[PDB]
Order: C-alpha cells, then structure tokens, then sequence
C-alpha cells in the first residue's frame, strides 16, 4: 500500500528541477513550516524564509544534470534522497553538487509529501 | 532545552562513525537496528547482521577519512538528517558523499540509532 521510495525520489527530483527552471517562486510551496533549506553558509527555515532565500538567488534559465539519485524509506513513512549532479544558473558554468532531501507525509491528503529538508552543496565550495 | 542540538548530534555522530571505521569496523553494526538500510558503492541490505556482513565485505583496513564539511538538521519525529562531504582513502583520498538519517531510539532521548546510511564516491557518479 506503499509507493516505491526509489521511484518517489526520482519523480520528486524531476518535479524539483523542472520547477526550479520554470517558476522558482512557488518553489517554497513544496516546503512546510519546519523545513530546512541550503544551497559554510547556514541553512534557513520554514516557508516565508525559504521562499525569501530562493528569491535572493536569482534562479534563471536554470539547467541541471542529474548524474545520480538514491532514495530509501526512513522513520515514519518518510523518504530520504541522495542526489549528485551539475547545476547551472544564468546559463553560466555547470558546477558539481551534492544534495540531500527528506520527504515526509504532508498528512492532510494521503500519499502527498512535503520537503522537510533540502540540503545542497557545491563540491567546488567545499572541496 | 527539550531536545539535543541537531548539528551537535550530527558532528559527534560523524566523529564516532568514521573513527570506529578506522578503529574496528566489526563494531559498526552496533550503530544500526533491524529497520536500518546500508547502501555503499547498490540496493540496501537491512539489519545489524547483513549490514555487518556488508560492512565486512568491504575489508575496511586502516580506513582514513577527511571530513571537509557537515550538515546536520532536524527532520520529522526528532530525527537528525546528516549529509557528509569528504575524501576517503582506504591509498588516495577519494571525494565522497554520505547521507545519514538518525532516528530517536525511543526509550530515552539523547540516544539514537542509524535508520539510514547511503554512501557514494563521486568519481563513480559523473
Ligand atoms: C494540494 O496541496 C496544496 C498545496 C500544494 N503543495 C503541496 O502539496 C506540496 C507540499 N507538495 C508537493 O508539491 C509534492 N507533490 C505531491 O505530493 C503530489 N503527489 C503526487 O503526485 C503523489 F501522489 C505521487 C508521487 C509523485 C509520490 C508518485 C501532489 C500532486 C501535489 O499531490 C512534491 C514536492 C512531490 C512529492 C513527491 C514526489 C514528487 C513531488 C501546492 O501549492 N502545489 C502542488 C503547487
Ligand atoms: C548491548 O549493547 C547495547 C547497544 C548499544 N547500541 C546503541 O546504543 C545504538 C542503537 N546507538 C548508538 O550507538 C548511537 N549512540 C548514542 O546514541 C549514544 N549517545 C551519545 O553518545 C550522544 F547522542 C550524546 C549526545 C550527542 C546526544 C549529547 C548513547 C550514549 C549510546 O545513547 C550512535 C549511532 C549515535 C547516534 C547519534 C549521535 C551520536 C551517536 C551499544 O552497543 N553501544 C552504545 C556501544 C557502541 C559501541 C560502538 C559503536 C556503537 C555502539
């Protein structure tokens, strides 16, 4: 009675980068109040702030290359997703990245998730 | 005040993990329970026993790490999610990425089990 975590992750990642490229300003409508967002720079928290952060980064004509994506079940019908790839902006240099997300039942509508955590880091910023 | 700091449960976990990796890796199965999935280099083997078996497969001998940064944040049900970025020699350091999810044990707080452990060298992706 249970979607495939693995599948559920690729679907999410697909939705994520389409939307990050199409309209990155309802992007915050993926997260609830108690979410976490990053992209050394501290994470920011909840909708209004995650939304505000997304704006601050002028995401424009945003291209991706998802080179890898694991996902598993985690505590309480959650789903965690590792994702490694290349991301561009203002059609500039593609930079490697390493990403972790937690998806967790939204709970009102069944089999609908929300992003409790979205940790993203460029290898060139850390390595 | 009611729950441990996440980052602190995060940065101390990594400490215990990769240390216990250079030290006896025939102990890591301690860290896990019977809902726990382990995924190194790739479908997850569950439980202390298979994960142990999987650990041992890897002949972790004089494992050398080098953490470059760590994110640990709070997730549902007082869980701590943890993305690690570093280099792992086990021999040339190999850029890597390890995601964890730490879940409250239940009986007592400040006490957690590793529900999840997903590893990928980068030079295998890309
Ligand atoms: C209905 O609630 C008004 C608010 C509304 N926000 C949300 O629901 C947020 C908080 N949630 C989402 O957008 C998530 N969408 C869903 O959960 C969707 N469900 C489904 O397709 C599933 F049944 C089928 C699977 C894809 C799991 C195989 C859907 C259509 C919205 O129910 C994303 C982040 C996601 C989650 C998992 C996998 C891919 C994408 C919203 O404003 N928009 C959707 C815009
Ligand atoms: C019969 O044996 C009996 C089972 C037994 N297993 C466990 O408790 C498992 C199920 N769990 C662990 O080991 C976890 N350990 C802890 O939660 C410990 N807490 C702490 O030191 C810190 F959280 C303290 C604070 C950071 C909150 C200020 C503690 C004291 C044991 O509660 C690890 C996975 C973890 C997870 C997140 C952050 C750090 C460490 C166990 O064997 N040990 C505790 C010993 C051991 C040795 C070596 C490796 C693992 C376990």
């Amino acid at each position: 009675e249970k979607p495939s975590p693995l599948l559920v992750g690729r679907e999410f990642v697909r939705q994520y980068y389409t939307l990050l490229n199409q309209a990155p300003d309802m992007l915050h409508r993926f997260y609830g109040k108690n979410s976490s967002y990053v992209h050394p720079a501290d994470a920011v928290y909840g909708q209004k702030e995650i939304h505000r952060k997304v704006m601050s980064q002028n995401f424009t004509n945003c291209h991706t290359k998802i080179r890898h994506v694991d996902a598993h079940a985690t505590l309480n019908d959650g789903v965690v997703v590792q994702v490694m790839g290349l991301l561009s902006n203002n059609n500039q240099a593609l930079r490697r990245f390493m990403q972790t997300f937690v998806l967790a039942p939204e709970g009102s509508v069944a089999n609908k998730f929300y992003v409790h955590n979205d940790i993203f880091r460029y290898q060139d910023e850390v390595f």
